[PDB]
């Protein structure tokens, strides 16, 4: 699609066999998620954002669906005010910022 | 142009007769640049994100140029650790996201 941004850019995700809403975030370096159940083993990261940072568990190779386009790569959980397809994913489904 | 995701979507702003560096944020409600003086009266504003929220200094009917593209709105203020271009400013250069 061409999105505009007179609303917030939130599409549909599926993880995990759920669908959810998400972010369409080209200021997020990578995805962050809300708590949720994922497979396998997670590794520590911390992300920094506008009030400071946080501690998240990344998730690598993760299938998700995003605006039904599918991407497979790291994912990030943790609390995440609201959930965000970061620029990891962004390019995975092809997204360019264009004006 | 046609800005790729690979990296981040920073661009040259000029704010306040200031060249600075911002992020293009798609994720972002709001336009906020590290503390500066500009013109007019301001009130307070809480904005939120990762790691929680910071207090900032509300401007409106700022103009900023972005990557060439003039575009006036409100111009928030404040110790944010990267100077951000949101969505109300996004959209009056005509952004888009695309895939
Ligand atoms: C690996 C890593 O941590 N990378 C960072 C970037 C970075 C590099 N070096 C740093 C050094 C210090 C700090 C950060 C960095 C990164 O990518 N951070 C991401 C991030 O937070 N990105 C921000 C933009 C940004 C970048 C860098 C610094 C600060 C901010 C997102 O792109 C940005 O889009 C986020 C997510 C959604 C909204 N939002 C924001 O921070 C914005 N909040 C908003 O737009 C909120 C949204 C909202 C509505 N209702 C709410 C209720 C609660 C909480 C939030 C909201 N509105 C308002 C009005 O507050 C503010 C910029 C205004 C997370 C999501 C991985
Ligand atoms: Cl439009
Ligand atoms: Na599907």
């Amino acid at each position: 699609p061409q999105i505009t941004l007179w609303k917030r850019p939130l599409v549909t995700i599926k993880i995990g066999g759920q669908l959810k809403e998400a972010l369409l975030d080209t200021g997020a370096d990578d995805t962050v998620i809300e708590e949720m159940s994922l497979p396998g083993r997670w590794k520590p990261k911390m992300i920094g954002g506008i009030g400071g940072f946080i501690k998240v568990r990344q998730y690598d190779q993760i299938i998700i669906e995003i605006a039904g386009h599918k991407a497979i790569g790291t994912v990030l959980v943790g609390p995440t005010p609201v959930n965000i397809i970061g620029r990891n994913l962004l390019t995975q489904i092809g997204a360019t910022l264009n004006f």
